[PDB]
């Protein structure tokens, strides 16, 4: 008896209006790497199998939102250094195996470099040392090596946060920092030290967020910011050149990144929603893909030239743009969420993150019509969704049916088209899932943390007492008391398909299954998991008999208990960092989970 991961669904990059998200790709693994919450991610685009894993999280960073991923230069060498808000910077790497299907990720070192945020990571071409940057008291920026973290040059000329830094891939080596009030620094080395400075080229007080050297011998380092300027050096010297300018076409928005596609052309992402390639020796923007500028998640926040003339760009939306060199169209979009998953759905696969943003998998759509956490998701009624979020409002297919009165904490929806709301003002509302109406509703006699509504039964975790009550959905007026109440505030109930029992846990992690009839404990001996449980979904039949259901809890881990055999566990560990949040079966053999870590993952249950 097992589970093993089936798929995963990882989230989109991280994002943050009028800040750049710096991306990285490898062409040997042909991934690319990239920060979002508290993990960092490495997606291949290798669709057709590869030995190459789909996906490799990297948990390191603990408490620290991971600011930003880079691959070692290495072909092959598997490593890669990410840096947190927390100023640590981690070198790990990866393993892989087709056949478990399992990655694992090993620390290889560590070091506390910044006070404060870091904000760009670069590697040498011999991966070996690294021009750490970002933001701190006295220092904005490091140069130390991978594996000891001894000093190897020193960050200056900087007062204000750096935005960005990279190393000329070739010898003599050379850098280049850059961020905020137009200044740009450029360094000589192996001891990397000051050597020239600039503040003429880019406007004072400006943001310059990306600073990248050419490839092969780099003869050239390109800057770009927030004055819409992109200014172009000489590789070795660090003498300003020129700008790169074409009269048929100004830049009209602040830039956030640049991408070097060879050692002619790169490409540059804005405000302006556009993508425009340029070729440093004409000075003339060779090709340009532009978004709806009318609409602000279009804006480009991110790119990564990923060979022959492939381009990535990434959306203020998250949205991963696929471009191509020679052709006007766009490739392909890649959407998704960069939030913790907060609601679930199967067939057809729904999610929900706590930004308000819903996902439609079997279609591909991307929506932002909530605004807020989403507290459920109800796809009972063929081709269509009812979602209820913590921006008060009930939207059937994003358009509001409800208005409420009071926050919605949490609810709850069976097949038929009804769904159970408990509120801040400890009400029970009952409404049509499809039409927002509240067809019945009641006040608590105390808040409500919990509910599960079946064919004909409401369960109510009450904060007073930690008891379960049960409601009858035809009749509120009647309902009856579990025998025994919970250890600590209820935190999820669920009643089983056939209302048999009923399966509840609170936030210490003790889960009692009860009868529902007779209203006894069935069976207190299922493990206590010592950590807030937060799903709990019954297993359907391929016998016939209720036995096997699956829970998640805060503690990242998967607990398939039985009721047959309350000894038995199956289990899954790490599923998702920080917590499970949804459970659902979408197969009598396959799990669907969601996690704080915004990623969604497919299991098979042998
Ligand atoms: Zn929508």
């Amino acid at each position: 008896s097992s589970i093993s991961l089936k798929e995963i669904i990882p989230p989109q990059p991280s994002t943050q209006r009028n800040f750049t998200t710096h991306l990285s790709y490898d062409p040997t693994t042909n991934a690319i790497a990239y920060p979002c919450g508290k993990s960092a991610f490495v997606r291949c685009l290798d669709d057709g199998d590869s030995k190459v894993p789909p996906v490799v999280q990297f948990t390191g960073h603990g408490s620290s939102v991971v600011t930003t991923v880079k691959f070692s230069p290495i072909k092959g060498s598997q490593y890669l250094c990410s840096g947190d808000e927390s100023g640590k910077v981690i070198v790990w790497g990866w393993t892989f195996d087709k056949e478990s299907n399992s990655v694992e990720v090993n620390v290889k070192s560590e070091f506390q470099v910044l006070a404060g945020p870091i904000s760009d990571i670069s590697w040498d071409f011999e991966g070996r040392r690294l021009c750490v940057v970002g933001e701190g008291r006295d220092n904005f920026g490091v140069f130390i090596s991978w594996d000891s973290g001894n000093s190897l040059g020193e960050v200056s000329g900087h007062s204000q946060r750096i935005n960005a830094c990279h190393l000329k891939q070739s010898r003599p080596m050379r850098s280049m920092t850059v961020g905020d009030d137009g200044s740009v620094v450029f360094y000589q080395g192996p001891p990397f030290k000051f050597s020239a400075s600039d503040r003429t080229h880019h406007k004072q007080g400006s943001f310059v967020r990306d600073v990248e050297f050419s490839p092969d011998s780099g003869e050239f380092v390109i800057t770009v910011g927030s004055d819409r300027k992109i200014s172009c050096f000489d590789g070795k010297s660090g003498e300003f050149l020129k700008y790169i300018e074409d009269d048929q076409e100004p830049v009209q928005g602040g830039i956030f990144a640049l991408s070097w596609l060879d050692s002619q052309k790169f490409a540059t992402v804005g405000a302006d929603a556009t993508i425009r390639v340029w070729d440093v020796t004409t000075s003339k923007c060779v090709q340009k893909w532009t978004l709806d500028k009318q609409q602000l998640g279009n804006q480009q926040v991110g790119v990564v030239a990923t060979g022959n003339g492939r381009i990535i760009s990434l959306s203020l939306d998250g949205t991963l743009n696929f471009y191509e060199l020679g052709h006007d169209e766009v490739l392909k979009t890649i959407s998704g969420h960069n939030k913790g998953i907060t609601a679930l759905t199967v067939n057809p696969l729904i999610s929900g993150s706590y930004d308000g943003r819903i996902m439609e998998w079997s279609s591909s759509s991307m929506h932002q019509d909530h605004s807020n956490l989403i507290v459920s998701l109800d796809n009972s009624k063929a081709q269509e969704y009812s979602s209820i979020s913590w921006d008060d409002t009930l939207k059937v297919n994003g358009i509001t049916k409800h208005e409420f009165g009071s926050q919605p904490k949490v609810a709850s929806a069976n097949n038929d088209g009804f769904t159970a709301v408990l509120t801040n003002d400890d009400d029970l509302l009952i409404l049509q899932s499809f039409t927002g109406d509240i067809i019945k509703s009641v006040r608590l006699n105390s808040p409500g943390s919990a509910v599960s509504l079946s064919q004909n039964y409401v369960a109510v975790g009450l904060e007073e007492g930690n008891t379960i009550q049960v409601f009858k959905l035809s009749d509120l007026e009647v309902s009856f008391d579990l025998k025994t109440p919970l250890r600590a505030k209820p935190s999820y109930i669920s009643i089983s398909p056939s209302e048999t029992y009923i399966a509840a846990g609170d936030v210490m992690g003790k889960i009692l299954l009860y009868d529902l009839q007779s209203r006894e404990v069935k069976t207190s001996r299922w493990a206590f998991r010592t950590s807030k449980i937060n799903a709990i979904s019954w297993k359907p039949a391929e016998e016939i008999e209720e036995d096997l259901v699956a829970t998640g809890s805060l503690d990242t881990n998967i607990f398939i208990y039985s009721v047959k055999r309350p000894m038995k566990i199956i289990k899954a560990l790490n599923a998702h960092k920080d917590g499970v949040n949804n459970l659902l079966w979408e197969t009598p053999s396959t799990l669907v989970s969601s996690g704080a870590d915004a990623c969604i993952k497919r299991w098979n249950v042998v």
